[PDB]
DNA sequence: CCGACATCGCATCAGC
DNA sequence: GCTGATGCGA
DNA sequence: GTCGG
């Protein structure tokens, strides 16, 4: 639907979801806003009332309420009042450097500290997650262009199977559902060594060979599992690439596909997923697919070769990764 | 009137 | 020293 | 904030 149908509506309630978790800290409220704003997005007709919206699946009495005050005034007090509001804004925006929840960006704001610049004059009062977070602000919220994607997946599975060559690494995320940009890289490791039943430092050694090639460029977090951290294309005297975010997981080999759906998302499709699937007697997490049992308890796990096995289970028609982003 | 809305890895904090 | 809780994030 | 026990 064109976004201009009800784009003032939408946003409101985008702005709305934002500010109770980044403020409020209200991880449900904000994701009952984005719910709202979502299904609203997709509605094609040009809402007239609250009571109208009022029959879109997450839309209740509140959000309506909100709704009939837009449509009427064109405003929202509510919202227009926390816009104006220097503490609510420095706190919200304070949570867009990586690293920085609504704790942290909280406290910062109570002790005086509001702004990027603010920060910079604090490099003591961060720790090392949020330096970097604040070092490459703006890159963060670039968006990173398919072509680029590309060339950052290059690197890897070259760098990978050069480490050795039955590592599987397999980019996910919002690249596997083929998006035109990304936020980031998220790369899914496999290894034969590596079972679910069961050769250690094996993510260890992929993430070294990034780095001893300079592609990877800071860590944010890194374990026996899981990798967080930053990269950089090489540039090509002409000028220089942005810093990205790329995420790294090493998954049990004989699970491999139950990690492949969970990190290609989308973020709302897997949490559609599971709760689907317990309306229909199952439980899936990024690991397993395990029919609860009769009287919900969970029975043993199953065998899972390919994608659409998991999606025969609760048999769901086999939704390519490119519709995956509800 | 009121609880679920998923769970996890890693860094760091609170405490023994 | 350690375990467990919290924060932030995927 | 919304849904549904
Ligand atoms: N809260 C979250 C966060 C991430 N995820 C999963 C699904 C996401 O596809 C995946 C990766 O996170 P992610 O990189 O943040 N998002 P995703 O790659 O979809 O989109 P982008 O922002 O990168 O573009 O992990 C999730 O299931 N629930
Ligand atoms: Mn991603
Ligand atoms: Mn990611
Ligand atoms: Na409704
Ligand atoms: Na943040």
């Amino acid at each position: 639907p064109q976004e201009t149908l009800n784009g003032g509506i939408t946003d409101m309630l985008t702005e709305l979801a934002n500010f109770e978790k980044n403020v409020s800290q209200a991880i449900h409220k904000y994701n009952a806003y984005r719910k709202a704003a979502s299904v609203i997005a997709k509605y094609p007709h040009k809402i007239k009332s609250g009571a109208e919206a009022k029959k879109l699946p997450g839309v209740g009495t509140k959000i309506a309420e909100k709704i009939d005050e837009f449509l009427a005034t064109g405003k929202l007090r509510k919202l227009e009042k926390i816009r104006q509001d220097d503490t609510s804004s420095s706190i919200n925006f304070l949570t867009r450097v990586s690293g920085i929840g609504p704790s942290a960006a909280r406290k910062f704001v109570d002790e005086g500290i509001k702004t990027l610049e603010d920060l910079r004059k604090n490099e003591d009062k961060l720790n090392h997650h949020q330096r970097i977070g604040l070092k490459y602000f703006g890159d963060f919220e670039k968006r990173i262009p398919r072509e680029e994607m590309l060339q950052m997946q290059d690197i890897v599975l070259n760098e990978v199977k050069k480490v050795d060559s039955e590592y599987i690494a397999t980019v996910c995320g919002s690249f596997r559902r083929g998006a035109e940009s990304s936020g980031d890289m998220d790369v899914l490791l496999t290894h034969p060594s590596f079972t679910s039943e069961s050769q250690p430092k094996l993510l260890h050694q992929v993430v070294e060979q990034l780095q001893k090639v300079h592609f990877i460029t800071d860590t944010l977090s890194k374990g026996e599992t899981k990798f967080m951290g930053v990269c950089q294309l090489p540039s090509k005297d002409e000028k220089e690439y942005p810093h990205r975010r790329i995420d790294i997981r090493l998954i049990p080999k004989d699970q491999y596909y139950c990690g492949v759906l969970y990190f290609t998302g989308s973020d709302i499709f897997n949490k559609n997923m599971r709760a689907h699937a317990l309306e229909k007697g199952f439980t899936i997490n990024e690991y397993t697919i395990r029919p609860l049992g009769v009287t919900g308890v969970a029975g043993e796990p199953l065998p899972v070769d390919s994608e659409k096995d998991i999606f025969d289970y609760i048999q769901w028609k086999y939704r390519e990764p490119k519709d995956r982003s509800e």
